[PDB]
């Protein structure tokens, strides 16, 4: 009942998908209180709200990452973006917001893959468009605050032709994965182009440190941690499988839930449905309108009934959004209590969310405007990142 | 051996006739190479387009390749190179040579480093054929892919336009093959387009490409010719060579495996003599009496087939052919003739190969502008 994969995301329950059942089906492990406390201990920092609230709820070998970090051994962060267009919605920002926190708390180098080739193979795009979207989307990623001296954002199309180690790993991986394997993992068929069939190796490749010689200089032992939306897991479930078969360490994973579509947690927000998403370029006006008109309500139909019986936070999309963006834990709790008791009407809850998203988006736009051509260029230039590994 | 006429029809290519051969002579001002005169290079695709372009002073470039399965290369491997080298001198055009170390890594039980090392070693033998270093770029797929601003981009464009079903029916791929093999065809196809070599053709996208190769490589190019239009590029032209026969018969297939499959480039004078005498399948009669009355058969005699590939002098070749067929010449004498031709050939190659220094191999494999100028203007 919780179908999930690299592109599509379906579920049939207003409360969202059953992530506990998904963990089991994926074979990953749940992020428990014990692990959350160990992360706090290891770092000396209070865990990000995404972890406290179960937004990042699943993982693979995080224990290993914590071991390595506790023993002063290095590890690096790796995440990515499919640049399907210049238009990005708030849902896309979840993993990046978290990765930025990860990079600050652990203080480690970050690698961000821009799959312009992926999007070229799958969508009706020109190479220039695809590449252009990677560069434009990179500005939105840089707007999240990543340290220019600790992070390399790269275009597949560009980097493939300027790395003495990337393509090499891509081939090693290509040899250790069959068509049957990828047909079962991603659902490919005989009619798909050969580019799609072999693509997974591209996305698997950045999991190995020697893919970035200008960063790790031939070392093949640095632990890799991949924070991503749960639906990306099949790429790395595959990656973890081949790693050993080719003498490389398995990458660790940190999974996040889906950011809800405006009409209900049954679907994730997707540009493939603009009415379901809030875009990073939406005006203050459009944000208010989308929330007021499209945000599914867990409250009662009439205000009288709402006062009498109170609302249901478990299916209310507006409350769900506050869960992702309202940092103050007490403020959120009060709203939960007041909404549940009917003390707060959905219209007010709605107003509350709007007052949170508008500044968030307006601020992101302000930051994005600050990334100049020279800045994007540097971020996207293979180079050494203030960190010595040898 | 194999019926090539019925092969030309199955493949839908074109036969290289005398008209075409004369045309090449006029266009080059040279006597056409013996492979052409003797039907060794018997088939083509668009060779007339290439000649039309050359005669109108338009440019074109050569593209051929090597699958470095090991360090053991044999006389059969040199055929397309010997011919391509001739084409280069004769037309005076730039040449691109692909060393598919990735293909071998995918298909053979080798490590990336082995595959790569073979490519470098094989490059020496290839260079030993005398290619002009100012006119030819030899590259490793593993190396070039990681340093070319245009190679990967073309591979991706190609991948986007070829389906698994397509390669399934062309190369016989199955669901159990690794994904690397499924998409490899796009790699062998890519060098057919000039902008895979920005450094050499200055980003030009319309340079005519001529690919000399053994017909078994054709499937890759029927595919390349098929997708070219679909991605805005001209189709590559082709010149096909026949299969070089294995010592035990044109019936069987060679192999860099069994050293008795053919004459290897590292064989000694003594080894060549031994191989020919002991292993060269004979078209001679069962007995000397039968031979004197009914004569030998050159169409199945491997030693003679060898001579058609390496005996320069036409009259001398015809004399041996006439005498063996008439029975005047015994197969032992024929054998002796081939041995006298081969030993100096292998010796010469081994000597020139020794002349190939590490630096030389490196320069040949270093992407660079070649000694040809290409202009490309726009705004
Ligand atoms: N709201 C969301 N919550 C979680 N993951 C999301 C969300 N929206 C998109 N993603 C992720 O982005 C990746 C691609 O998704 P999808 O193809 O739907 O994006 P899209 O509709 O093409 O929009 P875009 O072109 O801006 O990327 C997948 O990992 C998908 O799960
Ligand atoms: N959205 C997409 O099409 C994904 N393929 C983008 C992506 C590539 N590599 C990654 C690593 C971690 C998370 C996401 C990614
Ligand atoms: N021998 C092999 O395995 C061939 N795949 C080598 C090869 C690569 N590209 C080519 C172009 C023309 C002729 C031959 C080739
Ligand atoms: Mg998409």
């Amino acid at each position: 009942e919780d179908f999930v994969d690299p592109w599509t995301v379906q579920t049939s329950s207003a409360k969202g998908i059953d992530y506990d059942k998904l963990i089991v089906r994926f074979g990953s492990s749940k992020i428990d209180k014990e692990l959350i406390n160990r992360i706090e201990r290891a770092t000396g920092q209070r865990p990000h709200h995404f972890l406290r609230r179960g937004i990042f709820f699943s993982h693979r070998d995080m224990n290993q990452v914590l071991d390595a970090y506790e023993n002063k051994k290095p590890f690096y962060l790796y995440t990515g973006r499919g640049p399907s267009s210049e238009a990005m919605h708030v849902g896309h920002l979840i993993p990046f917001i978290f990765t930025k926190w990860l990079q600050d708390v652990f203080n480690v180098p970050l690698v961000i893959q821009m799959t312009d080739d992926e999007k070229y193979l799958w969508k009706d795009l020109t190479l220039d468009q695809a590449y252009s979207y990677a560069v434009e989307n990179a500005k939105d990623i840089i707007a999240c605050g990543f340290d220019i001296n600790k992070t390399f954002i790269f275009s597949d199309l560009d980097y493939m032709g300027m790395s003495s180690g990337f393509y090499k790993n891509v081939v090693k991986i290509q040899k250790h994965v069959t068509f049957n394997q990828v047909k079962g993992i991603f659902g490919f068929t005989d009619s798909d182009c050969i580019g799609k069939i072999s693509f997974p190796a591209i996305q698997a490749a950045p999991s190995f440190s020697n893919s970035f010689p200008q960063i790790f200089r031939d070392r093949t032992d640095i632990q890799c941690l991949i924070p991503c939306a749960i639906d990306q897991d099949p790429y790395f479930r595959m990656t973890r499988d081949v790693a050993p078969r080719i003498g490389y360490p398995k990458p660790a994973l940190l999974h996040s839930t889906f950011f809800p579509a405006l009409q209900g947690a049954q679907t994730k927000m997707s540009a493939s449905d603009p009415n379901s998403s809030i875009f990073l370029t939406d005006t203050a006006k459009q944000i208010k309108t989308k929330v007021n008109k499209h945000a599914f309500s867990g409250g009662r139909d009439t205000i009288e009934e709402h006062r009498q019986f109170g609302g249901n936070c478990d299916v209310d999309v507006s409350f769900m959004y506050l869960t992702f963006f309202l940092e103050d834990d007490d403020k959120l709790e009060q709203i939960r209590k007041d909404y549940t008791s009917g003390a707060m009407l959905t219209g007010e809850l709605k107003k509350a969310l709007i007052e949170v998203l508008q500044p968030l988006i307006a601020e992101h736009q302000a930051r994005r405007k600050e990334v100049t051509d020279e800045i994007v260029k540097e971020f996207m230039t293979p180079r050494k990142l203030s960190f010595d590994f040898q």
